[PDB]
């Protein structure tokens, strides 16, 4: 019962960067429901 | 579900994810200054 020569992967840059890109992004999303909303308003 | 995540010192996102940043963090910069402006004029 030998074993089959199963390939493996790396983690690098994939949930160590992206915490910050959490920032970013977040208030992108955060900012455009917002200010749309706060914007629309003040029309 | 033998896989597992791991974390490792190692070089990467360099200046390639790093395209995708400015989309986040330029975002941020210029909402901070355009959505101050814009609030701020507001009342």
């Amino acid at each position: 019962l030998p074993a089959e020569e199963e390939l493996v992967e790396a983690d690098e840059a994939g949930s160590v960067y992206a915490g910050i890109l959490s920032y970013g992004v977040g208030f992108f999303l955060f900012i455009l429901v917002v200010a749309a909303v706060t914007l629309c308003r003040l029309r």
